[PDB]
Order: C-alpha cells, then sequence, then structure tokens
C-alpha cells in the first residue's frame, strides 16, 4: 500500500484495518467509503484512488486489449454437454448466473454439482495466456445455504462418480447456513475476508437468492433496494476476484447476467432454457439428474 501516492506507514495500517489491502479495491472505491475511515482526509482519499487506478491501468481500452480483457473470463463445466454449449462453454467467471424454476427442477443439484466440478482441474476452461495456472490453483467454493438443503452425502456421491475425492470437495467448500436476508447478505460480504486469509475463492453459490427476501418483504420497493445492494456485492465479488457466482430462484427483476428457467421433463429429464444473456441466443438444453449428478 505505501507505493500509493500520499500513503505512508500509518495510513497503510489504517487502510488494512478497514479491509482495503489490494490496489484494485482501492482503485474502485469511492472517496466516501475511504474518508469514512477517519485519519484519511478527502484529499488523500482522492489521491490514493487516482494512484491505484493508475497502478491497475484502468483507462480507456481499444482494439486487441478488448479481446485480452474478455480472455480473463474462465468457465466451469456443468457436466452436461448441452448446458455447456448453450452457456457458450460453461458457467462464466466475472458474472452472476441464475437458475430459476419450480421445486424439484434441479436448482440445488446444479449448485452441488458445481462445487464438485470446481475440484476437477479439467473442468475449468480458460486461455492460458490470460489466466495463469496459479490463478485457478487450489480453488475453493463458498455455498451460502438459505434453505438448509446442503447435503454432504450428495457431494460425496457426485464426487465418487466423477472419480474425484469427496472429502477433498468438502475440505475446499465453505458452507454458511443463513436464516434470513441479513445473514445471507453479511455472509456474502464476508467472502472477501476468506480470500484475504489465503483462500482462493473461485465459486460462490447462493441457494436461494430470493427466498429470505420474499419471506421478509412480502414492499417491492425496499425489498428491491436491499436486494440491489446484495446483487451489487455479488457482481463486484465476481469481477474483482475472477469468480463464478451462481444463484437459484424459486419461482411459482434483478441484476443477473445469465438467466435460466429449468423445468422437469420426463422422469429423469430436465430442460434448462437460457432466456437472458448479453451475447448468446435463447436456447434450450436438455439434461438429466441421476445418482451421478448432472449428466448428458
Ligand atoms: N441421489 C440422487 N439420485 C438421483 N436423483 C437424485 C438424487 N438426489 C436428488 N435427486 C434428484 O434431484 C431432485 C431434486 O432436485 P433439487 O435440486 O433439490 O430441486 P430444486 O432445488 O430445484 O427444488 C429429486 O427429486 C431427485 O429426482
Ligand atoms: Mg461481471
Ligand atoms: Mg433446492
Ligand atoms: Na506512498
Ligand atoms: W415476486
Ligand atoms: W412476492
Ligand atoms: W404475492
Ligand atoms: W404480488
Ligand atoms: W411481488
Ligand atoms: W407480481
Ligand atoms: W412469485
Ligand atoms: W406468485
Ligand atoms: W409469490
Ligand atoms: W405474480
Ligand atoms: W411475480
Ligand atoms: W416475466
Ligand atoms: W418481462
Amino acid at each position: 500500500l505505501t507505493d500509493l501516492p500520499g500513503v505512508g506507514p500509518s495510513t497503510a495500517e489504517k487502510l488494512v484495518e478497514a479491509g482495503y489491502i489490494d490496489f484494485m479495491k482501492i482503485a474502485t472505491a469511492t472517496v466516501g467509503e475511504l474518508t469514512d475511515i477517519e485519519g484519511i482526509s478527502e484529499k488523500a482519499a482522492a489521491k490514493m484512488i487516482m494512484g491505484a487506478r493508475d497502478l491497475c491501468d484502468l483507462g480507456f481500452k481499444s482494439g486487441i486489449d478488448l479481446l485480452k480483457q474478455r480472455s480473463t473470463v474462465w468457465k466451469l463445466s456443468t457436466s452436461s454437454s448441452e448446458l455447456d454449449s448453450v452457456l457458450g462453454g460453461g458457467l462464466e467467471s466475472q458474472s452472476v448466473t441464475e437458475f430459476a424454476g419450480v421445486f424439484g427442477s434441479g436448482k440445488t443439484q446444479i449448485m452441488h454439482q458445481s462445487c464438485v466440478n470446481l475440484q476437477n482441474p479439467e473442468f475449468l476452461f480458460y486461455d492460458e495466456e490470460a489466466v495463469s495456472k496459479g490463478e485457478v490453483a487450489q480453488p475453493k467454493a463458498v455455498y451460502i445455504d438459505t434453505e438448509g438443503t446442503f447435503r454432504p452425502e450428495r457431494i460425496m456421491q457426485m464426487a465418487e462418480h466423477a472419480g474425484i475425492d469427496g472429502q477433498t470437495v468438502l475440505d475446499n467448500t465453505f458452507v454458511a447456513r443463513a436464516y434470513n436476508s441479513d445473514m445471507q447478505m453479511l455472509f456474502a460480504e464476508k467472502i472477501e475476508d476468506l480470500i484475504q486469509e489465503g483462500n482462493n475463492i473461485k465459486l460462490v453459490v447462493i441457494d436461494s437468492l430470493t427466498s429470505t427476501f420474499r419471506n421478509e418483504y412480502t414492499k417491492l420497493a425496499e425489498r428491491q433496494q436491499k436486494l440491489g445492494r446484495h446483487m451489487a456485492t455479488l457482481n463486484k465479488l465476481a469481477d474483482l476476484f475472477n469468480c463464478v457466482v451462481l444463484v437459484t430462484n424459486q419461482v411459482s427483476g434483478h441484476a443477473a447476467t445469465f438467466r435460466f428457467f429449468v423445468r422437469k421433463g420426463k422422469g429423469d429429464k430436465r430442460v434448462a432454457k437460457l432466456y437472458d444473456s448479453p451475447h448468446l441466443p435463447d436456447a434450450e438444453a436438455i439434461f438429466r439428474i441421476t445418482e451421478k449428478g448432472i449428466q448428458d
């Protein structure tokens, strides 16, 4: 931190005690959030922010640099060929992907399958010139469980059928049981704390995203508010930590970059329809849910 303009030893200590330890977080901060640190003037805040942006080279980009930026996005396989294709390769890092659907359509299964897949190195697709092997090494997942449906047994079974070690998935997946929207939001805000403690968080799951909010603000206005702050935190986390963020929506409006509607097909079959994305056509993906997890 002292490399930053105006920042000396004591200011660097204050910054780290407020949780601002990397340049990117400072470069993307508002003067307000830094001045609210006290001991940190408004002029010093504007100076270190400008210095941070410069060290992170955050200005206008054009031509080939536009392609380079896009190449920093890596993708996580879903174990379904069809679903991966419709996704343009797999679940994207630096974006929030939402799976909505009726009860039993497979939302929680996909969340569990993703936690397992993260532990199979060959299921993370990336361009080696834009994403280094070290960036996706020892990846870990965070599962914020709002329903009480996380099942370690299911993790073990899906891992076994994929030929990877179940205990290893459990060891590298943090689960937070949230009973209301305050806990759900605080847990999401605390993921930055796990990352600074050395955990390479690369997958964040929120199952469910809207249940607590609907149960508490059954007030679309405020609800939408609190939910908007929650969504901004998820989108920022995805961008800044080059992380895949997945959320489920139990349906019977907000900022997701990819949105699916999953429905039941015959017995085993499920259909996932991508209905919103910034660059892909609407398309349907047929898959199945079996003891092996998600397949086809
Ligand atoms: N061990 C398993 N073997 C085969 N199918 C399973 C297994 N566990 C769960 N499923 C399937 O997943 C369905 C439930 O999916 P789930 O993810 O919980 O739905 P949602 O979260 O959308 O309400 C089940 O009813 C069952 O068909
Ligand atoms: Mg993004
Ligand atoms: Mg569920
Ligand atoms: Na300095
Ligand atoms: W609603
Ligand atoms: W409602
Ligand atoms: W209603
Ligand atoms: W209504
Ligand atoms: W409503
Ligand atoms: W309505
Ligand atoms: W509804
Ligand atoms: W309704
Ligand atoms: W409703
Ligand atoms: W309605
Ligand atoms: W509605
Ligand atoms: W609609
Ligand atoms: W609409």
